[PDB]
């Protein structure tokens, strides 16, 4: 019937898993719904520890402040990417240092990270952006030769992998999102990976105000209030449930897109590298629009007459007035990709028909067959 | 049955207003729940706006960040509350200044603030303990006098009222908590309450991360993932509904305990200020403990043994490693009420006589009749 771009996919199951934290009346900090749901995760992603946090904002603030960023250090982050991949640096006083991507896969281009590395860069914040991981071998090389923590931003990635290793598991620390729109949603939340027990233990801690469990109020330093709630990992359980689900549907949406744009020199779908399997998040493409003359706005307005819902791609951060004082090189590569991009529609709600319905609506407006 | 210190009270109506989220798809950032709940809340407190957000340490970090908190201010706060009070001072970049508590009342002492304000003090944090209202026609006619914003710490004192207003109403913005042991819960989640229209547009931007709501993913300045989700919202409807049945038990158990320690010259409940009337979220009471010989850890350990649980007062925040820099005065009053302060059951799961059982049971264990 109506094509989705990124609704969350709630039904019976999740009803009774949040049932049972209103029963058991186990609905906030307290309770064993926090635990089992960063077990259940930290078993689906081979990694030794999970915390539990309520944004994906959260956990790349904690990531960078367990970590010791503060005031002097420089973080590298790629020009494309959601603003909540930098802000965190800013919360700790840090200096964002931005490099552009790659024209193929979209994400952070590592030789220009290491052009950008200097006396002061202590960490490098890859994005696995739209699902499709970065060329980790070739950071995490970069990152041993300086001396650099790396920090993923798996958020739009949960279920990608990269030569058999899921996102998240690769970096120092990984970070999940589990907002609305994203493969699987608790409404709000995020998590913390870490093959780290003792980085694990002390963002668990720090996110629970720094509280010392074993006095009463008595907090040995300062915190925050970034746990998960119970009701909001009873929901993340029933959704970690159907995670297999999504992700077949979610390489199936991106498989239909890669066929019905087969041998179309207009229409480039964001590639994966080598050895890498992209989660799908959002199946997005950059449009030669030489030959076809519209905008990517005008594009988005013939497809919603059709009923097909679209976004633009990120715009790029060293545009927005707070960063604009570090726009260092010229970015060609980002603004191609935002000014040509698109982002097509992937919710778990669709059906394959719809999707390929889409593709091919698409061709049309384009005038391609 | 059992006795509950502050578990929270969810029943029918909190399941049904959550399944209507899940059923509308609406548990998330967007949907009709958040600004429902917003409207229905300002119109409890009569006040102009409210601001749903994540936590009630959220909620004074964004009421400080918009009032323009910064390095070199000094923010006046009680030696005695949580500490989610005083940290969001320090994540603004700002300095604390702790001052002592009326011995009577356990609340942020006037005159111990107009002693300690410099030409760097910007603000006040005054917190209505344990539910209990401040003196706040003295505290605004101070913030008057020196041109200093007033930020209430209202996150106890849902539902408490000074001279016939509401708290968190009186002072520049307001700071709820909905935590799961607060008189109402979303799990997690806050509120901010002001009469500026402007501030309240403000700080909804900013909690939405400071996005251009007219463009794609164009964000104008930093902001932060803060915002209340539509589920969380959801559940803090149905516990509004409930809200004055709840505040009708907190006063009848705050009227049961003041009754039994009536004429005991032993036990002190907490005072209210003429004209103000707590929330009494927990009934806290001081013990003179010269004729009686025992700690508070003992006092305790015989309460949990009939059953009985209790908590010790919020640690003096001058003596947590981060803070002690700013211990500034004996804090005499401060350290009388955590020495000798307990707080009493009052969870809106209990019964009257469970509370009576509760205040008898103590005089028993203090050798008192």
């Amino acid at each position: 019937c109506e094509l989705y771009l990124d609704s969350p996919n709630l039904g019976e199951l999740e009803k009774e898993y949040i049932l049972k934290a209103i029963d058991s009346n186990f609905v906030s900090t307290v309770g064993p719904f926090v635990p089992e749901f960063e077990e259940k995760f930290a078993k689906y992603l081979r990694v030794t520890s999970c915390v539990a946090v309520q944004s994906g904002t959260a956990a790349i603030h904690a990531a960078l402040y367990e970590l010791g960023i503060k005031e002097g250090d420089e973080i590298i982050v790629p020009a494309i990417t959601f603003v909540a991949t930098v802000n965190p640096i800013v919360y700790c006083g840090a200096t964002p240092v931005f490099v552009d991507i790659d024209k193929d896969t979209w994400d952070i281009d590592p030789k220009e990270i290491e052009k950008s590395i200097t006396s002061k860069t202590k960490a490098i914040i890859p994005v696995h952006l739209y699902g499709n991981p970065c060329d980790m071998d070739e950071i995490m090389k970069i990152a041993e030769k300086y001396g650099l923590y790396v920090i993923e931003d798996a958020t739009e990635s949960l279920g990608a992998e990269y030569k058999g290793r899921m996102t998240g598991t690769i970096g120092h620390i990984g970070c999940f999102s589990f907002n609305g729109n994203k493969i699987i949603t608790t409404g709000g939340g995020g998590m913390i990976s870490t093959n780290n027990e003792k980085w694990a233990s002390h963002i668990k801690f720090l996110v629970n105000q720094a509280r010392d469990a074993s006095q009463g109020y008595f907090h040995p330093e300062i915190g925050f209030n970034y746990r998960m709630t119970n009701l909001e990992a009873a929901l993340g359980l029933a959704q970690l449930e159907r995670l297999p689900e999504f992700l077949k549907k979610k390489r199936m949406y991106f498989e239909a897109y890669k066929k019905i744009f087969g041998g179309i020199d207009e229409i480039a779908l964001q590639k994966e590298y080598e050895g890498a399997i992209s989660s799908a998040w959002l199946p997005s493409i950059k449009i030669d629009r030489k030959k076809i003359k519209m905008t990517i706005p005008e594009i988005q307005d013939k497809l919603k007459e059709k009923g097909i819902p679209t976004r633009r791609i990120f715009n790029p951060i060293v545009d927005f007035p707070p960063y604009v004082k570090y726009k260092n090189g010229n970015y060609h590569n980002s603004y191609e990709i935002f000014e040509n991009g698109l982002s097509l529609p992937a919710s778990t709600l669709n059906t394959l028909e719809n999707i390929e319905y889409a593709a091919k609506t698409l061709l049309n407006i384009l005038g391609i067959k």
